[PDB]
């Protein structure tokens, strides 16, 4: 495999970033809760840097390039990936062959700047029959996993919501909020060495009150 997790202190500042990045940029959504269930903040139980070595090298030689194809700027982010395909994304790189063509713009390999978003994802599309124990999009109880990744957008293509590379010249698609559209920004690579999946977060979704 060659991928090895280093286990987080909760005290360390890299565990805390991390751990503020995912409770912060949690929204309200429009679907009232229907996709991730009713929260307004995680449990983190668990945090793990990613190391490995192969794919870490797969990803800074394509941003190499994204950057001389866009003015020596890679436009990198770090932005929260949801899907249950997790554990395989850790050992062996996001992969854009596994994309599911029923996206807002085609088959890429979607990331968001909200851990509430990509939480909707984590159980499929549409947060699909919920936890395998309970069948349920608002369980409390089933531990979830989000990948806090870097991610190589170059020349990213505004849209607003049928596509199966980067529009011409481009590197990424951002889509942008819409009234009959997207609610938040989302982020789409149609190549899978354009992320890496540097942080591994184990959480519960909070039951309020
Ligand atoms: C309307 C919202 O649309 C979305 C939202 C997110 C994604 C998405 N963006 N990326 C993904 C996953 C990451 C891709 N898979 C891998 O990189 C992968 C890598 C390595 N092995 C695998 C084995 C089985 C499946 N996938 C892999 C698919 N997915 C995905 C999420 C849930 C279910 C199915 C796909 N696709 C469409
Ligand atoms: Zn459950």
């Amino acid at each position: 495999s060659g991928t090895i997790l280093i286990d987080l202190s909760p005290d360390d500042k890299e565990f805390q970033s991390v751990e503020e990045e995912m409770q912060s940029t949690v929204r309200e959504h429009r679907d009232g809760g229907h996709a991730g269930g009713i929260f307004n903040r995680y449990n983190i139980l668990k945090i793990q840097k990613v190391c490995n070595k192969k794919l870490w090298e797969r990803y800074t030689h394509r941003r190499k390039e994204v950057s001389e194809e866009n003015h020596n700027h890679a436009n990198e982010r770090m932005l929260f990936h949801g899907s249950p395909f997790v554990n395989a994304i850790i050992h062996k790189g996001f992969d854009e062959r596994h994309a599911y063509i029923g996206g807002m713009f085609g088959a890429g390999i979607y990331f968001a700047e909200n851990s509430s978003k990509s939480n909707q994802y984590v159980y499929g599309i549409g947060g699909g029959t919920g936890c395998p124990v309970h069948k349920d999009r608002s369980c409390y109880i089933c531990h979830r996993q989000l990948l806090f990744c870097r991610v190589t957008l170059g020349k990213s293509f505004l849209q607003f919501s049928k596509m199966a590379h980067s529009p011409p010249g481009h590197h990424s698609v951002t889509g942008r909020p819409s009234v009959n559209g997207l609610a938040l920004a989302e982020y789409v690579i149609y190549r899978g060495e354009q992320a890496y999946p540097e942080y591994l977060i184990t959480y519960q979704i909070m039951r309020p009150e």
